[PDB]
């Protein structure tokens, strides 16, 4: 009936809650990571910008923050998801970033 909640290959994200929930688990992160993922789950299906999530955090700029983005996910990544799931974690040639798995 209603749309406020995505399911993945083994976790629940909240597009009204903005959490995640993996096996009945939900994920801790800080405050940097808390903007990736926020944005990223918020816009889950599509792919975003990194400018603009940078904004959410540091700040935005033609260029690019040390790349401090997408190393931001891949950090945060690998600190419990690397074993946790899979690698959900997916770029498009000529777009951003966005998330989503490969089962699909």
């Amino acid at each position: 009936m209603a749309a406020t909640v995505c399911t993945i290959a083994d976790m629940t994200v909240d597009m009204v809650r903005r959490t995640v929930i993996r096996s009945g688990k939900k994920i801790h992160l800080t405050g940097k990571e808390y903007v990736l993922l926020e944005l990223l789950l918020q816009r889950t299906g599509e792919v975003l910008p990194r400018s603009l999530i940078s904004s959410l955090v540091w700040n935005m700029n033609f260029d690019s923050d040390t790349n401090v983005i997408d190393v931001a996910v891949r950090r945060l990544r690998s600190k419990i998801d690397d074993d946790f799931e899979p690698k959900l974690i997916h770029t498009v040639r000529g777009a951003g970033y966005v998330l989503e798995i490969r089962e699909e």
